[PDB]
């Protein structure tokens, strides 16, 4: 009778005793700002923090999930170029500019960066407010929000001191957010910094293996042999990411694959990318400038329409463009209008040859003092002595006509982008790791590790052929199976119908609407063929080649999107002691007066 | 001209670069709740935190300063006794009580503790709001407020499980404060816990040496010899603290002072009290129950008025009370009324023999099963078989008369309190360290380290004699110089005048008003004489004996008050890694749902 | 009794050496150090962190560390360093640079 009565009070103390002894889980928000070539966008993540008595607070790596990738705001290159347009004078690209004199315009650069940072801050708060509940908002606001803004190919080739000075200003803007929203955003020079091409690739590798459950320190994903060495239970997969201005080729070295002295591989533990508790791997990570969608599109048109084999009487014959397609002779943004016509935007900012022509200037110290970089520009038809407009201009050319020959398109993508005579401009990082071009990657370094392809158009190249039944539903990544399917697709005629321009497939296979995204997809199809040709040429061949947008989580729903974002989080969060000191001990409270 | 213009922008970046690289100082509040015998009070402290990149956040020990000691609320003993009065029935002290049955009244104990905790919380917030400015309030609220509630002699002798169960409830009440005030109070079982008598003494030693700038790890306060051992530049000082229910005797062992096997000394580094970077010391720390002001006052009246040498026909002659002074025969609170009369409060709660009579009960397992503890009670005139009222009652006594003989008062304080035949009840901790009584301390362990005396009445004993010109302004602590001065003062007559009772000093020396604080000061004067007699009897004698209330800081203004408060803070804050994990990594955020 | 840590670092001699050869030699060199003559009593030992080919930047950086250490410009003690009011350690004397022509 009273035995059960005294047990309630006994349980009351046990419950209270458990609360103090047990660990407590709280929700924390993490922000990664992708300051890429094309745009500057926020990526809001959510992770589960665990605080234990005498053990401090840590993040569960498996709990890291993307809630939303924000709006695409102005790129860091545009911000700095606008500042130079107003504080170093208009058309500074064709004139010699004194960098020392620009130091008096640093407070003016702060205002330009403030405008962009206020947009990114407003967008981040809008995402958090829409996805988090009141209980979730309290935990998120109390812990603070670590912000990691990393620049990529956009400002990677940026001349002088300007880029680094902007980063000092960007960090102050993050560390000083609006107190009205309640979200405590904070940063440091270790989180917010320009990331290298190898780092961009390495983080993308960490993201892929984490999400696909290949990389882990637990017994479910790893195994300790009789000599105390931790090995992963499943083979670590490599990645191929194609952005706006650069492409990354990342793969781990399986077994005792001996490499030349010139070729530099990165051991994840030795180079402090992953903790010692994680299984070790020697990874080849290389990034190629002028290989991303936007930059490669501009460079291809410049080199192809400069060759006497393709340019005749002002008419440049493009094998990567469909039969009947017609456009003006310039690297500017192409808009496929409803009447079948191609509207080419002649604005300098919207021109796809601009970042390359701005780098290839005799007024840039990387050209005037380094003859090697000048010859790299001249071989890609850009004269650094000539003014900006003359550099982006395809000389003696009026109209680009589409021939639709896939084999000729592959042959040209190969000689221009994949395997050129001299390396593509602004690729000193790639050359220092021992790779002057894409063909040299698989020639000097090869792996039996499965590869994953990432990039909007890279996926679109495969999906379009799969949709028209040219490629099998199950596609392992056969080189000649792809080349046969794309050859039949690229030879297709363009018929301007009442509905608009339609891609008419030969032998009455099928049809699809022509737009600003698929008009030049044959260049990317040829790029995929050439890339897979070198992978199949290498001493070691991947087990399988997969094309993925995002990795599906354990519940079926995808946890996060593929890229360097999750990788940069894990690079900091996995170092338990170091993360606790910067994110929790110092925190947003460090910013206080 | 433009050289100075570009330098402004150069300085703009340098200032911003310094902000991210440098350390940032923020203000943090620290709370120590003294849950003593007499009362439960808050102590609000302020410290300067320093967060450095890759170094985390730490507290500057020298920046720790007391802002205010709060109001004196109900003691933990009263809270638990009131709970037993209502849930185990009234007069539970004289009846056998089943502890198992009290487990059904745990939620009821929570309400009793909630009432006290809400008062302490309200008082703490009132102190913070009155002393901190708006800028200071923000830094204090953002970092969180570590709370350290430690129980002393009040519940040290508390029977059964009740005390420990209360502490589990107390921590939940701290961890759940009012969100309205904004102050983020939090605790853990390492901060909020009952502290031992040795710990109470050891922390009081750490406070004294920290404030007086004797204890430090820097070259200003310490020195490294040719064998890599850190020694303090100045001699570490010992302390004698006299509270309400217990007295602590603490002193470090200088040189290779060899001690007996039974005598247990505590090495500050080995017992994890101070970090390894601090200079090491072997410290003798002992606490004696029934030696504090309130408890010793009750015990003395019980033992003196039970001796046939002092009790005749219901009139107890007290040598520690002035000539002409008259009071009722009971240990209850004495109020000196304006008409010269002594009002003795006969309420059980207000009676000074209550904690001793409650411990000395045949129904308490420490008496019924342990014969040694029963004989300790019987020798101090308390019969554990008799009811509570009969235990506190001074049998065959009606009125206490003051004889004013100082030499007879010293002789009685010695045989009763200082050197009794059997140890004073509830002193198992003292006996386990090798000290059954006060006389045994200096007999077995002695040091040439300077001693510091602490306690309201202990200081008052010296100051009163200094004021009447009986003792020199400069007083080193001479035993017979004190005994001569006090002998002339204690022999003083009490004259009931129109203004009230006045202490008339012999040979027309001077006069002072008699009140509830100085009527029995001669017992404390005799206690100081007896204490200094044993210090002078020991093999090693202190360099100097000083009487201090608080230690003056470097600016002249005192940083904090003497006691175990600053010592308990330094015991946690000085362990850089451990403090950062519990106070900053886990923090108040640990309490979140 | 304590053992003798061995650090074999190659400079410009094999820096430009073609193919695998150099790196394969370093795996063999470490095994030869880790297996010395027991007759002499000197306990020589190495690891891939100590014995390895050093880069040109590393060769220069170590030469900078040597110069500043020996000339008493580099140090963590109060005699050679100073902590400002913002908790940052600065060296009391200016750190000197080096030009080494091998
Ligand atoms: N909203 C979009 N989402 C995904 N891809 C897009 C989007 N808009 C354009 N693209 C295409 O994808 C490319 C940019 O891909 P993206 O992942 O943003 O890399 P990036 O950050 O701009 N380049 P990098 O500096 O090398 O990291 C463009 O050149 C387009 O072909
Ligand atoms: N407001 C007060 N401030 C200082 N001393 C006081 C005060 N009120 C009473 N006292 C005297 O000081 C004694 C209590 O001193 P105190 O420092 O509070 O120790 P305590 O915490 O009650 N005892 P303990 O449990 O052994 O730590 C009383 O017995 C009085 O003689
Ligand atoms: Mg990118
Ligand atoms: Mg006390
Ligand atoms: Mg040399």
């Amino acid at each position: 009778d009273t035995e059960k009565r005294i047990n309630v009070g006994k349980t009351h103390l046990q419950t209270l005793r458990n609360l103090e002894t047990r660990c407590h889980d709280s929700l924390q928000a993490l922000v990664v700002i992708d300051a890429g070539s094309s745009s500057t966008r926020t990526n809001v993540f959510l992770a589960k923090t665990r605080s234990c008595p005498n053990k401090g607070r840590s993040i569960d790596p498996d709990s890291i999930q993307l809630i939303r990738e924000g709006k695409r705001f102005t790129g860091l290159r545009v911000v700095l170029e606008e500042w130079l347009d107003t504080y170093a004078g208009k058309d500074w690209e064709s004139r010699p500019v004194d960098a020392r004199l620009l130091f008096q315009y640093v407070p003016q650069m702060h205002e330009g960066a403030k405008k962009l940072m206020q947009l990114l801050e407003e967008d981040t708060v809008a995402i958090l407010d829409s996805q988090l509940n009141e209980e979730q908002k309290v935990q998120v606001k109390a812990l603070g929000i670590p912000v990691m803004l990393c620049s990529t190919a956009g400002v990677r080739d940026f001349h002088e001191w300007y880029r680094d000075a902007l980063f000092v200003l960007l960090r102050h803007l993050i560390n000083n957010p609006s107190p009205a929203h309640g979200y405590k955003f904070f940063t440091n020079p270790f989180w917010t910094r320009p990331i290298t091409g190898a780092e961009e690739g390495l983080f993308a590798f960490i993201t892929l293996n984490h999400l696909s459950r290949r990389l882990g320190e637990d017994p479910a994903r790893s195994m300790i042999d009789e000599y105390g060495v931790k090995h992963s239970r499943n083979d670590l997969a490599g990645v191929v990411e194609v952005g706006g201005a650069s492409a990354q080729i990342v793969f781990p070295l399986q077994e005792g694959t001996v490499l030349p002295s010139s070729v530099r591989a990165v051991n994840l533990q030795r180079e402090r990318l992953l903790p010692e508790r994680y299984p070790s791997a020697d990874v080849v990570s290389v990034s190629f400038m002028q290989l991303g969608m936007a930059s490669s599109a501009g460079l291809f048109l410049k080199e192809l329409c400069s060759n006497d084999e393709f340019l005749q009487g002002g008419i440049c014959s493009n094998p990567c463009l469909f039969k009947g397609f017609q456009q003006s002779c310039s690297a500017g943004e192409v808009e496929v209008r409803p009447d079948g016509s191609a509207s080419v935007n002649e604005d300098v900012r919207k021109n796809r040859l601009k970042p390359l022509a701005t780098y290839c200037s005799v007024h840039n110290p990387e050209i005037s003092f380094k003859v090697t970089n000048e010859m790299q520009c001249r071989e890609n038809s850009i004269d650094p002595t000539k003014p900006l407009a003359e550099r982006m201009k395809i000389e003696n050319c009026s109209i680009i006509e589409g021939t639709g020959n896939f084999d000729k398109c592959v042959s040209q993508v190969e000689s221009i982008l994949v395997a050129p005579k001299l390396p593509l401009p602004a690729n000193i990082e790639a050359a220092s790791s021992g790779f002057e071009s894409v063909d040299q990657v698989f020639r000097f370094a090869s792996s039996t590790a499965p590869m994953f392809i990432t990039g909007r158009e890279m996926l679109a190249s495969i999906d379009t052929l799969k949709d028209h039944r040219l490629l099998r539903s199950d596609f392992s990544g056969d080189v000649e199976e792809l080349a046969e399917a794309a050859r039949e697709f690229c030879s297709s005629e363009v018929i301007i119908r009442t509905d608009g321009p339609v891609i008419q497939l030969p032998n009455a296979r099928g049809e699809q609407k022509l737009n600003s995204l698929n008009f030049d997809l044959c260049k990317t199809m040829a790029l995929t063929v050439s890339l897979l040709r070198h992978m199949a040429a290498g001493e070691n061949q991947p087990s399988f080649i997969k094309w993925e947008k995002s990795i599906a989580g354990p519940d079926g729903k995808p946890l996060a999107d593929l890229g360097w974002q999750v990788g940069v989080i894990l690079h900091h969060v996995l170092f338990t002691e170091e993360w606790g000191r910067t994110a929790y001990e110092a925190g947003y409270s460090h910013n206080l007066e």
